[PDB]
């Protein structure tokens, strides 16, 4: 029951994702609805938000949210590109687009494009009611003034979240991102207007609790509610959660 109880409260935060086919996104819609509850939402590729949006439908659910993937994985800076892929990730049906900060442009200096990107997004996101979430890639930032400027600028340029990593490359989250990227919401003042996700680095019930305790720490325990917080994550965390439930 400390352990079960933040087992409960992870699993219910999760963005749950595959590992995409039609079949897939299928059996990962089923595999949201547990019998100790629903995660949050599920994380999919933008072509499949027709038939997952049904599929949730369908079984109960409709509750699950869904979210997506924009200027992914590469987060290259191409505004047009971006921005284009936002707006269809909207026309498809998603409640939350996750765009890719262009984090190698941030790495050869060029903070403006990161800035104009993100809000070019937020603005589409924002008149449409979906949230727009920014991955800054923390595992090829790597260094903490990066990761501190890259979430910096993603929030002044409107982030309603910061998301550590895409997951397809090596390193996603650790306890250190997590940190860095946290503390940037309460060094901005933004807590009430801007959650965090860890992606990658959740992979059993123990650390789904330090995760949210490192939170609950920074800013209280009533914090880390659906909007501000998410395990972007997969199947295994999943099991993990479920295992620790019995
Ligand atoms: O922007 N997001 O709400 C969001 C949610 C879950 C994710 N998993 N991976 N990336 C993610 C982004």
């Amino acid at each position: 029951t400390d352990l079960k109880a933040s087992s409960l409260r992870a699993l219910k935060l999760m963005h749950l994702a595959t590992s995409d086919t039609d079949e897939n996104v299928i059996a990962l819609c089923h595999q949201a609805k547990t019998p100790v509850g629903n995660t949050d939402a599920i994380f999919i590729y933008p072509r499949f938000i027709p038939i997952a949006r049904k599929t949730l439908k369908e079984q109960g659910t409709p509750e699950i949210r869904i979210c997506t993937s924009t200027n992914f994985p590469h987060g290259n800076d191409d505004i047009d590109i971006a921005l284009a892929e936002t707006r269809a990730a909207i026309a498809y049906g998603a409640d939350s687009v996750a765009v890719v900060f262009p984090y190698r442009a941030l790495m050869a200096g060029n903070e403006q494009v990161g800035f104009d990107l993100v809000k070019a997004c937020k603005e589409a996101c924002a008149a449409a009611n979906v949230l727009l979430a920014v991955i800054i890639e923390t595992g090829e930032l790597k260094d903490e003034a990066l990761i501190r400027k890259a979430s910096e600028i993603s929030i002044k340029a409107g982030a309603d979240n910061i998301v550590t990593s895409t997951g397809k490359v090596a390193v996603g989250a650790t306890p250190e991102s997590a940190r860095i990227m946290m503390e940037v919401i309460r060094d901005m003042g933004v807590e009430k207007t801007v959650g965090f996700i860890p992606v990658g680095g959740v992979r059993t019930a123990e650390d789904a609790q330090k995760y949210l305790a490192i939170a609950d720490e920074l800013f209280g325990a009533d914090w880390a509610d659906a909007r501000h917080y998410a395990f972007g994550a997969s199947a295994s965390l999943l099991a993990s959660l479920l295992k620790a439930l019995g």
